[PDB]
């Protein structure tokens, strides 16, 4: 049993909690109640390998966020979760991933790109946009919606090999 | 505001995070996935205070077992919850109480004690059995249903207010 460190980053409402409780429960969150802080244990084996999957859901919600470095700093990857209707919510990654690399002292970490809210038509981020942002940055995009469960445990999984292979 | 760090023991398979989800997200999980150690943070009025709840979802699978001297040291309250279709499961949770009072090192610890799943017809642990264990420990008894939502309010916010008014 390796233990990963995941954290789960965001604007709020983007669908971080959703996200995760789908991961865990197999069960949608229509209600939006926004996170305080969760945290979750999960065992789950990842290309043969036994994981144990520390995952921190944070506060997207300014008025509810607090002390974002510490949970940056003991983070191993990064889930960095924006909304492809929310055309601010990806402008805030940029801010989270500069956060991110200040804290870790490094441009090279574990990090995965999210586009949720994929079962949405009308979007306002191109996956193009997207995929260019996260090429930038050398890390994987992947879309997602915790609605229809497209990409939700790829996008976990994707993170642990992006530690694994860091 | 105040802080109340409820931890909620017992069992493996008993209703513990079943009873957590329902009470944080309205709703109830048919699945078992045994609990490493899962933790939520909610805000909420009780009895005109506002409080965060900081409530602590264990492992009640025995091959977890050696993580709860440091749960029982930090833990502010326990729910202390077996099946009403389980007779060893009220077995055990004896065992939790006696377990938090060496730990704590002493004999007043708020505590509830929850007879869950009291929507199953093939009950082993009769009412008045739970209510004469209960009254022995000095402590509440409720008796809840996840599936239903039956008494899950009242007896996370009983703990509370036993941690209040010890
Ligand atoms: N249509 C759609 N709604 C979503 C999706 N993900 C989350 N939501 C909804 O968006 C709201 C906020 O989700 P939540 O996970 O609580 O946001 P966060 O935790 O603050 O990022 C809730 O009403 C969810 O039901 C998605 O993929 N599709
Ligand atoms: N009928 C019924 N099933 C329940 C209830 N609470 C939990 N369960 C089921 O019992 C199993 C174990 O629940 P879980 O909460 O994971 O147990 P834990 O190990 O104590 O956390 C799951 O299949 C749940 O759906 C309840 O009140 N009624
Ligand atoms: F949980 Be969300 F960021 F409000
Ligand atoms: F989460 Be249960 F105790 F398996
Ligand atoms: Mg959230
Ligand atoms: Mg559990």
């Amino acid at each position: 049993m390796t233990e990963y460190k995941l954290v789960v980053v965001g604007a709020g409402g983007v669908g971080k909690s959703a996200l995760t409780i789908q991961l865990i429960q197999n069960h949608f969150v229509d209600e939006y109640d926004p996170t305080i802080e969760d945290s979750y244990r999960k065992q789950v084996v990842i290309d043969g390998e036994t994981c144990l999957l520390d995952i921190l859901d944070t506060a997207g919600q300014e008025e509810y966020s607090a002390m974002r470095d510490q949970y940056m700093r003991t983070g191993e990857g990064f889930l960095c979760v924006f909304a492809i209707n929310n055309t601010k919510s990806f402008e805030d990654i940029h801010q989270y991933r500069e956060q991110i690399k200040r804290v870790k002292d490094s441009d090279d970490v574990p990090m995965v790109l999210v586009g949720n809210k994929c079962d949405l038509a009308a979007r306002t981020v191109e996956s193009r946009q997207a995929q260019d942002l996260a090429r930038s940055y050398g890390i994987p995009y992947i879309e997602t919606s915790a609605k229809t469960r497209q990409g939700v445990e790829d996008a976990f999984y994707t993170l642990v090999r992006e530690i694994r292979q860091h």
